């Protein structure tokens, strides 16, 4: 059961979701992607859009992290090409202070001492899109990922304040 | 021809190469490694110990970058493991305001956003250790490499000022 990641002309997101982070245990999510596109957001996510937000992308085909918080602020590529129309497992795990990326089982990137152990204690997930204007971001790119996403799973189901309607949602 | 990377207990590098920045049009450096070891210091490049340096080297088997300056401070780590053994050639070119790092032929990291277009212009590299103690660090390791380096050019030939003794040098 996949969705598509792009819905129209317009940049806005396709979901969205919100967590309690003092009730978050799992800081991971995984999911599949498939796409033709060499650019966009693949989700998005923020206790705060001005100070405390990351994002997951691709450009140039190949994954892109920009994150932006008080310990660190970087625009980082990594990994293969994922515009090839294969499906492709991705994860994003917070390990200590390390933000690590998996693609298709293997670990492509681990940015270090990029979180800390004070702070807005609602995340946010946006798939698909920011939660921002794209002039807002480190290094701007077009958000719009044509692609479809399956198999996703986002931090711990039993933080989860709120989803946006299902009903939204385009099957692929 | 191969030179070790490491020679006894201590660790300082095996060699320093200076630059005069104003001279560089080729701003990359080239090279083939081998190693078993899983942790250690490849190379270190610096205009400045305490504002200006940046670090490759190896953690858990994979490329490390560390890099501080007045546009990025950052502990990064991609690619595959390197200490299987076998020889992998290895280029760190600057592409525009971006560190590209290619492995056995395919990008694997790009640190976009880290480098300024008022700099001190003598850029020295270091093989095989820093030129600061490792305490001082980003992200402390310890620097012994025990492998082999080989087909390494570093930088442009025509902007070197000066070059360690290379009698001091250990085939491999
Ligand atoms: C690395 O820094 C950030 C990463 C993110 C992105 C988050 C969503 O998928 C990766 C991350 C998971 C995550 C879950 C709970 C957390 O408490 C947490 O804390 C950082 C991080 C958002 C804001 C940041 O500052
Ligand atoms: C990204 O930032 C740095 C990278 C480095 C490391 C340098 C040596 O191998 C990669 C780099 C090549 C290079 C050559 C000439 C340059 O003029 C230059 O400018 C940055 C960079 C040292 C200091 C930094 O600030
Ligand atoms: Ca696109
Ligand atoms: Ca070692």
């Amino acid at each position: 059961p996949a969705v598509h990641l792009s819905n129209g002309p317009g940049q806005e997101p396709i979901a969205v979701m919100t967590f309690d982070l003092t009730k978050i245990t799992k800081t991971s999510s995984s999911f599949e992607v498939r796409t033709w596109d060499p650019e966009g957001v693949i989700f998005y996510g923020d206790t705060n859009p001005k100070d405390d937000w990351f994002m997951l992308g691709l450009r140039d085909g190949r994954p892109e992290i920009q994150l932006h918080n008080h310990w660190a602020q970087l625009t980082v590529g990594a990994g293969p090409r994922l515009d090839d129309g294969r499906w492709h497992q991705v994860e994003v795990k917070m390990e200590g202070d390390s933000v690590l990326l998996e693609v298709d089982g293997e670990e492509v990137l681990r940015l270090r001492q990029v979180s800390g152990p004070k702070r807005h204690p609602i995340m946010r997930i946006a798939l698909g899109g920011l939660l921002f204007p794209a002039s807002n971001l480190r290094l701007p790119l077009v958000p719009a990922l044509d692609g479809c996403l399956r198999r996703d799973s986002w931090l711990d189901k039993q933080a989860k304040i709120s989803a946006s309607a299902p009903t939204s949602l385009r099957s692929c």
